[PDB]
């Protein structure tokens, strides 16, 4: 089922299958800001990614010395969550664990996802609390899809990414879904990075954040387009599009968790980058979205 929270400045759709943005339009533009998930191509919108952040080595961890198994991004994606509380400019959704997720995930919690509108900024907001007897181990992230407009001459190629503070970042490369941890090097993230199609041939670009203040900016110099991602205390950002089969989006992800080195032993209490929440606990984070169209936000 779809739900829509809107103001004067935009209107967005939101799914209970997986608490997924469908939809992000400008009231005055119409313009649309979502990735529309044809599946010949990446068959999601904005995932949210819950209780792993990308994937496991083989597909599974152990815990206790208990195998289970657990696919890229966990099970939040997949799962229908209720609708907690439902304002004008404001939803959350609620996912606690059933038969099914204890079997690949042996805790027990309340997962709510926020989304709530300020003028031209939409929040997506990560609470986690542990049910469990024990710490919780998790993992959660964001994975929003933006459309690069080219209804007026515009390529992919025309569109850049940027991100605030310009500092040089480190960033961990991708060989085989797992972290290519010894290939960890400087990137020149102290400027802006131009999107194409080959830029993402050897998967994400996985950049490690310091501090709060992290924005990732998504323009073009051919107009007034222009998406900004603040990732709060996120530790990481993921930026990725499809290879080799491409089409004009990006994806910007802010994550609190990541997916498996290459020489991870699958221990879930020795998993690097994960959070560790102590029994009736709450973690939170989140996100925060600014969008413009290519066009003035005025009424026309």
């Amino acid at each position: 089922m779809d739900y829509t929270i809107e103001n004067n400045m935009i209107k967005v759709v939101i799914s209970d299958h997986g608490a997924e943005i469908q939809s992000v339009k400008s009231a005055h533009t119409d313009e649309e800001f979502m990735w529309q998930a044809n599946p010949e191509i990446w068959g999601r919108h904005a995932p949210v990614l819950f209780p792993i952040v990308g994937r496991l080595k083989n597909d599974e961890y152990t815990y206790k010395g208990k195998t289970y198994h657990l696919g890229q991004h966990g099970f939040a994606r997949n799962a229908d969550f209720e609708v907690e509380n439902h304002t004008k400019e404001s939803i959350t959704f609620l996912l606690k664990d059933n038969e099914e997720t204890r079997k690949v995930y042996p805790f027990k919690f309340e997962f709510r996802v926020n989304y709530n509108l300020m003028n031209n900024l939409l929040e997506e907001n990560f609470s986690v609390v542990n049910k469990s007897d024990e710490t919780m181990i998790f993992g959660v992230g964001g994975h929003p899809g933006f459309n690069l407009p080219t209804d007026h001459g515009e390529n992919k190629e025309d569109f850049y990414f940027d991100m605030h503070p310009s500092v040089t970042r480190v960033r961990i490369p991708l060989k085989d879904a797992s972290l290519d941890w010894n290939n960890r090097s400087l990137a020149p993230t102290d400027s802006l990075i131009a999107l194409s199609d080959d830029l993402f041939k050897d998967d994400a670009l996985i950049y490690e954040l310091r501090g709060n203040d992290n924005k990732v900016s998504l323009r073009t110099d051919k107009n007034k387009f222009h998406v900004n991602v603040w990732t709060r205390d996120a530790p990481f950002v993921g930026i990725w599009s499809q290879y080799p089969k491409t089409d004009n989006y990006v994806c910007i992800e802010p994550w609190w968790g990541i997916a498996d080195r290459d020489d991870a032993d699958g221990d879930l209490e020795h998993k690097y980058g994960m959070n560790h929440l102590k029994p009736g606990k709450e973690f939170q984070a989140g996100f925060s979205m600014t969008y413009h169209s290519t066009t003035d936000e005025v009424k026309l």
